[PDB]
């Protein structure tokens, strides 16, 4: 399923973005420039059951959950540097069902445990001064569809 | 290489759509009741390489060519009904060096023999109630990529 | 890096099957009549990291481990029904880091924890009247490649 | 639908090699010290309605056809340099329907106009001493399927 997910706005997925799900996040631009950057993976109740916090000025892309007027659990972070590729970086996410894997354009996956057990509703994206285009292309699979020879 | 385009505008290619290269167009909507929408491929000259009519009302797609100030040639149609496929429907441009391959979601091929000998440096999208969304997804490659099994 | 695996023998890995890698496993054709099929991950010491036993007449798929001449450890197993789907079944296998996904034809991914700390060198296969063809195809990625819209 | 097509052998077709069909060759190695490599794609009367004849030690790839023991037509050749990418070099094959689509891993398509009315119903492999793999991986498309955004 494609949707065009602009910036500071969100898209309601046609399924629930639940285990085996697959979302492939493309921008068709790098703005070196840009700050901090955000995609959240919300429940119907709109809880943050994945934040993905993007800050090139602090050098850290930080992770995080929490419910609708909840506060945030502790962090969890890893380097920015070298993880996305100009000019049309990408995320991945995929549920495994106990824990979120996330995957940029360069590096090792980030796994994420789940705190809030529900299934995502909609993804929303949040910037300023966006680090990506607006909108990005966002291609979500009910499963892993099949691969290419690379 | 990804592009955004946007409804009544158009992308400036990074490289010349030039024999070899593949442009896939995705849609993330299709509005039933939308009217005629149109792709053209244009020269740096801004001459239109290859023009996409598609006209729900009429049940037909069109296709021609024609200089930036130049007169159109004789039409090239066939048959609009069960052509895209909801809710993510697609065009599929293809430069074979002495035509044009398009290819829609069901149905075969169709080829278009060149009438202006020049690549294209831009693609643009026309339309006063747009069938497909806007923008529109539109990845573009130098050269057909690994194909998955399915 | 495409491989060819003749079954009761085994492809010896250019790199070493470990966190991010992916192993696409296809088969020409689907054999009703047949018997238990195995598939291992073999580590450069020849403990089995993962065992697949696919048995048709138990209607069962059994997950195992152990070290070249140790002892099974406690099985893991899910009917084997509904699982593979003719005539050309699949099996994908994803290296997490703590633990392996693996995905047939239909129905969830299944999940199990590693319990050998060695990464694989090679991919056996073993079947006295495989299920499958022989050889089967197996495409070996070091990290998810870019996925198509469908 | 995935094809092992064994040298010196041939596979046949589920369905018809006709137009929109796209068969994707794929070698697990490539034997630098091989000789004269052939694939044809034959009809269901045995013609040869497509023969690429790979030979290294003339460096051409020879193109042409001819009815089951009829007479070669005129040779359409091309350099053999720099054609294939080891270690999985591969061929790819597109019917256009009134003329074959060749890729190889390097350069620009190869096109070959159709000289006999009728589909392949085989695809066969010769060679004494096989610049690829025993079998080589075919995946037959009955029409170009979704791709990769690279
Ligand atoms: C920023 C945005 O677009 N979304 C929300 C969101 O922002 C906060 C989350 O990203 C949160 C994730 O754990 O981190 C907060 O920053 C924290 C620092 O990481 C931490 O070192 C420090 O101890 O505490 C701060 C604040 O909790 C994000 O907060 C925003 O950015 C920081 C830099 C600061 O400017 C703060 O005032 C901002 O709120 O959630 C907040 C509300 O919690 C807003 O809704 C943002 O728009
Ligand atoms: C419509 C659009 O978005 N682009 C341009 C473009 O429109 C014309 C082309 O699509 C052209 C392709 O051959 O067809 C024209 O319609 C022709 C009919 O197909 C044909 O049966 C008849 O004999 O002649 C007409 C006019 O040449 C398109 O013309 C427009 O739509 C038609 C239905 C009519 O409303 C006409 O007045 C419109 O111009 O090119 C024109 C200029 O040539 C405009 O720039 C459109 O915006
Ligand atoms: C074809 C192949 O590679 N098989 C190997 C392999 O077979 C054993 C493993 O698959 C192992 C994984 O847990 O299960 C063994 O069967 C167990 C049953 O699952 C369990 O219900 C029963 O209580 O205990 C047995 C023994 O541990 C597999 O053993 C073989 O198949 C079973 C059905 C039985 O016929 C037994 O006699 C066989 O050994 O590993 C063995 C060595 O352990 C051989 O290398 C097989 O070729
Ligand atoms: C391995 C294989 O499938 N080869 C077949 C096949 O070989 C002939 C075709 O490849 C044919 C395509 O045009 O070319 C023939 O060679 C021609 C040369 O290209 C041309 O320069 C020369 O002047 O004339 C020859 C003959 O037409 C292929 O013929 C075989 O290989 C050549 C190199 C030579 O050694 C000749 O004696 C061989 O027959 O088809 C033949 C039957 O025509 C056999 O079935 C091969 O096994």
């Amino acid at each position: 399923m494609l949707y065009h997910l602009f910036v500071n706005n969100q898209v309601k997925l046609q399924n629930d973005f639940k285990p085996e799900s697959v979302a492939a996040i493309r921008s068709s631009a790098f703005n070196s420039k840009g700050g901090t950057t955000v995609f959240n993976f919300l429940s119907a109740g709109e809880n943050i059951l994945l934040h993905i916090s993007i800050r090139p000025g602090e050098n850290v892309i930080v992770f995080n959950s929490r419910l609708k007027n909840g506060a945030w659990g502790p962090e969890e972070r890893i380097p920015y540097a070298e993880k996305f590729r100009p000019p049309n970086p990408s995320i991945t996410v995929i549920d495994h069902g106990d824990r979120f894997q996330i995957r940029f354009d360069y590096g090792t996956s980030i796994y994420y445990n789940k705190r809030i057990k529900e299934n995502a509703a909609a993804i929303a994206y949040n910037a300023e001064n966006s680090l990506f285009s607006s909108p990005v292309t966002v291609d979500v699979h009910g499963l892993l569809p099949p691969l290419p020879p690379a």
